[PDB]
């Protein structure tokens, strides 16, 4: 059995490391035959693709009459996107923050503090429909202020496809292997899920940062978080009311904040993502692990 798991792990791991580029590559090749800042493409199309599964999980999950999943993990996916994903991706390649976007960084922030407050009461369908709306509003907005275009499209798709699929196979594999070692859990596997579902977001962000394209990294991180909220989470609330995770919410803000700091106020990189990590570290160290 383990065999097939291992065969997944690799076969995944490869597609992961390849799609991450191919998607980032093909995405930018669109971005520059379409005029959008290597940011915005990441903040829209790429944030969608990466967060695309966590939506279909979130929809399905809350409908299974057990919607605690659709929220508390949809946040780790944001916290990770900053604390870990953005945290590290800074260290490798510092990201330039020009006046064109720090208004946007702050706009994203409001979305957090908004969703954050309206979350204490949990998330009625109402509580949720606002978000899909704002989510859309945020898009036509962020988007308006940014036969050769054939190939790129393929790369984007196939890259994307490969990422998401690889992550499944990878995870699929790394699981059986993890059990074949006899150290199982519905909590390590979990710690490795609030952490291991933005695995795509992680890669596509790292593989972009590999190529000194911080606009993508940021946009990817900013947008995915919104997608995790305005898109994914909010679809969960449609089916059922979602419980209050106000603690993990409290953190997201603090994290989402230190982010806004080094935006209109300074630049991000090496020596900060350390703190994010340190912060992402201390977060897990005592969070709904």
């Amino acid at each position: 059995m383990v065999i097939l798991g291992v065969g997944y792990f690799l076969l995944g791991l490869i597609l992961l490391y390849y799609g991450s580029d191919w998607f980032v590559l093909g995405s930018e090749r669109i971005a520059r035959h379409f005029n959008v800042s290597n940011f915005v493409i990441g903040a829209t199309v790429m944030a969608i693709g990466t967060s695309l599964p966590e939506i279909l999980t979130s929809a399905y999950a809350s409908y299974m009459h057990a919607p605690g999943i659709s929220i508390g993990n949809a946040i780790g996916s944001c916290i990770c996107n900053i604390g870990l994903v953005l945290g590290l991706s800074a260290i490798i390649s510092p990201i330039i923050v020009d006046k064109n976007l720090q208004k946007n960084i702050l706009v994203y922030l409001l979305f957090v503090i908004f969703a954050a407050v309206i979350g204490i009461d949990g998330f009625s369908w109402i509580d949720g429909v606002v978000l899909l709306i704002l989510f859309i509003i945020y898009l036509r907005w962020t988007v308006k202020n940014g036969p050769s275009v054939v190939f790129s499209l393929v790369l984007l798709i196939i890259g994307l496809i490969g990422v998401l699929v690889g992550a499944e196979l990878f995870v699929d594999g790394a699981k059986k292997i993890a059990l074949a070692l006899d150290i199982s859990d519905k909590v390590i596997g979990f710690t490795l899920v609030a952490f291991g579902t933005s695995l795509p977001e992680l890669m596509v962000s790292l593989a972009a940062a590999k190529r000194n394209l911080g606009g993508m990294v940021l946009g990817n991180v900013i947008g995915s978080n919104i997608a995790d909220i305005g898109g994914a989470l909010a679809v969960g609330s449609l089916f059922m009311h979602l419980p209050a995770e106000n603690v993990q919410m409290a953190v997201l803000v603090i994290m989402s904040l230190l982010l806004y700091l080094f935006a209109k106020y300074s630049k991000i990189g090496r020596w900060q993502g350390i703190l994010f990590l340190a912060l992402y570290i201390i977060a897990i160290a005592s969070l709904r692990m």
